[PDB]
């Protein structure tokens, strides 16, 4: 019997079984477990739970606990030792441009979200955690190893605090440890709209029978739509400059705000919405905001969804794409469509595509005032230069002429990342993301290294020159055999990333099957995907299949002059043309005549 029957939540919902459009919560999509890829579920396990005690403690918590016989490396030093490089110079995809690494963000940002355990707020023991260091219960502190300059100007350690878990909130017990997923496992734009009825009710114009998404009303941008602001004290984005007091936005998804370029993104998507439902209305003139709502959401659903498998997968997943993901086939109901815990660290990838810098551009794509370039750093949880430094446009250009990070085994995560993180509540641009992941790995008990390439039947190695082979590499398979001491217990976020690229790929083989696996059944077990037959009728299709990143610039900003391949590296002028010579969204198959 499965020990199913958990957990307490989640408020259990009934169906509408003709229903055209997507729950809010994902509940429903698959008919006879309805509940599945829905949000606020535990994260799926394609392999059992492995915590130090069985059941929920992360390897590395205590500390005369080995994993096979070998004590796991602290994540702060396998970050220092492995991740870190000082040169930016030659660090750039001569083939990807940034959008390519934001595109990513976004789409990761659809699928999961395993957010920390609430319990700091009503209580210091949050402060405690970043005070004192102290590890118990939910804090899980990354400690510094010596040698770390951080020990010199920051104190013992970095503040942790483990993931939320179902059955949830309160700690045990009995089977293993499961985090959740606090967004919806389908690609359905949950990012624009919210995964939970009270966030997605609240970004609605309700107002106005249009079906329109609340939009700011403080900001412009050249006429063009800002999303609206948060209200939530203390904000992170006042925090960071606060005679500018310019808060967070308001997005389906509460990472929004977190580095500008993706404000920036979730910006494009809210206007398109708009764009649809007003042409919409005009196409439509009897349909409530309901009705165009609905069919708003369900194209700018389809939008994401194809840009995604059409123009992003291919060009991650490479010889592999084929393989993994091949020609679609209709939906099946068999299909598992949860997001699994491993996807929530393979997907992570991305962190190496992160480049030093972000620019700001003008019309002719040259530099936009005498600090067009900017840190990394300096535009976490930053508001205020968009609103008060040009808008979206100038960014946005930027996301075209400038280039993603190349992952390089040498010069995995830059800087501006690896020591200069900001996270809301601990005040510095200090943290580590690398660390982080490695931490989090251990904090939702990841098999490691060799378990995951097993799963994907690719060989195990166990030797330093096994390791060396896989990884064609001396140096990098010799440091992490002398920090993890076996590949057994090599973290999966390192280990899959440490692989060379794929042939036409971004990532390495590891990462290549289980992100090709977690987007086919994404796909197969999505019974909204926009290609499966009863979604959306073939006139409508042969229009979708017509968007385009490109297009969604063009219809949304003040650019004119685009790439028609958005995610290469393309340079101005040379590698772009104007708006009008790249296709429509032609919306004439919604013209509905109901007489
Ligand atoms: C400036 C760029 C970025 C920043 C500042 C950023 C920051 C972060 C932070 C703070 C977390 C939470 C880490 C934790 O506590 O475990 C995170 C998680 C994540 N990052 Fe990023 N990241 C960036 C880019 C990307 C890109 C380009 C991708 C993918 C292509 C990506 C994929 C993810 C995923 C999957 C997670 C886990 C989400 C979840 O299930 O909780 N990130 N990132
Ligand atoms: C905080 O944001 C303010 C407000 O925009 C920034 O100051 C602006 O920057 C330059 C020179 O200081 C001027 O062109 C603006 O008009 C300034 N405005 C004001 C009111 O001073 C300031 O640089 C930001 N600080 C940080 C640390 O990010
Ligand atoms: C809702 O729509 C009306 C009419 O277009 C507009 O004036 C109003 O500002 C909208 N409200 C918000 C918060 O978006
Ligand atoms: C649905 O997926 C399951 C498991 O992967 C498989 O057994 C089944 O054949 C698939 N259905 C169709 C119609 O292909
Ligand atoms: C760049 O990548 C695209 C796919 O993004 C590919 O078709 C093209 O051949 C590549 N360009 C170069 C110059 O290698
Ligand atoms: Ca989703």
């Amino acid at each position: 019997s499965w020990e199913v029957g958990c957990g307490a939540p989640v408020p259990l919902v009934k169906c509408d079984e003709n229903s055209p459009y997507r729950t809010i919560t994902g509940d429903c999509n698959n008919r006879r477990s309805p509940a599945l890829g829905a949000a606020n579920r535990a994260l799926a396990r394609w392999l059992p739970a492995e915590y130090e005690d069985g059941l929920a403690l992360p390897f590395g918590w205590t500390q005369r606990k080995t994993r096979n016989g070998f004590r796991v490396p602290l994540a702060r030093e396998v970050s220092n030792k492995i991740v870190g490089y000082l040169d930016e110079e030659g660090v750039l995809d001569q083939n990807r441009s940034l959008l390519f690494m934001q595109w990513g963000q976004i789409v990761d940002h659809d699928l999961d979200f395993a957010p920390e355990t609430e319990l700091g707020s009503n209580e210091h023991s949050k402060t405690q955690c970043e005070e004192y260091c102290i590890q118990g219960d939910n804090c899980f502190p990354i400690m510094f190893p010596k040698n770390d300059p951080k020990l010199k100007t920051q104190g013992k350690c970095m503040p942790f605090f483990r993931a939320g878990f179902v059955c949830p909130t309160p700690p045990y017990q009995s089977l293993a440890r499961e985090q959740i997923n606090a967004v919806t496992s389908f690609l359905d734009a949950s990012l624009v709209y919210g995964s939970e009825p009270s966030l997605a009710s609240r970004l609605r114009n309700l107002s106005s029978p249009l079906g329109l998404m609340a939009v700011n009303q403080e900001a412009w941008d050249h006429g063009l739509a800002y999303l609206p602001f948060n209200n939530k004290k203390p904000s992170p984005c006042e925090f960071i400059n606060t005679t500018a007091r310019v808060p967070c936005f308001l997005a389906g998804d509460s990472r929004a705000s977190e580095q500008i370029l993706l404000a920036t993104a979730h910006t494009l998507l809210l206007r398109e919405h708009n764009r649809l439902a007003r042409e919409l209305k005009k196409l439509n003139p009897h349909w409530n905001g309901e009705k165009l709502y609905q069919e708003a959401r369900k194209i700018l659903g389809a939008f994401i969804q194809i840009i995604t498998f059409r123009d992003y997968l291919p060009i991650v997943l490479g010889s592999e794409m084929q393989k993994w993901i091949p020609p679609y086939q209709g939906y099946n109901n068999s299909v598992d469509p949860r997001i699994s815990n491993v996807f929530t660290f393979a997907f992570r990838f991305g962190h190496m595509e992160v480049p030093s810098t972000v620019s700001r551009l003008d019309e002719n794509y040259q530099p936009w005032g005498p600090e067009a370039e900017l840190p990394l750093h300096t535009l976490f949880f930053n508001t205020w230069r968009i609103i008060k430094d040009g808008g979206i446009d100038p960014l946005v250009r930027g996301l075209l002429a400038k280039k993603s990070k190349l992952m390089n085994q040498k010069k995995m995560v830059t800087s501006e990342l690896r020591n200069k993180l900001f996270q809301p509540t601990h005040k510095i641009h200090g943290f580590d993301l690398a660390a982080i992941n490695l931490q989090r790995c251990r904090d939702h008990g990841m098999p490691g290294y060799n378990s995951w390439r097993g799963f994907c039947g690719l060989s195990q190695p166990k030797t330093l020159k096994g390791l060396q082979t896989v990884l064609k590499n001396k140096i990098l398979a010799k440091k992490l055999m002398d920090l993890y001491k076996t590949p057994d217990n090599i973290d999966i976020w390192i280990g899959g990333n440490a692989e060379p690229m794929v042939e036409r790929g971004r990532v390495g083989p590891l990462l290549a099957c289980l992100l090709g696996r977690q987007f086919q059944q994404i796909r197969d077990g999505d019974r909204f995907w926009w290609e499966n037959p009863g979604v959306f009728t073939e006139k409508q299709r042969d229009s979708l299949q017509k968007m385009s990143f490109s297009r969604l610039i063009c219809d949304n900003t003040h650019i004119t002059k685009v790439p028609l391949h958005a995610f290469q590296a393309n340079n101005y002028p040379h590698d772009f043309v104007d708006c009008s010579t790249v296709d429509k969204l032609d919306l004439s198959p919604w013209a509905s005549r109901e007489n």
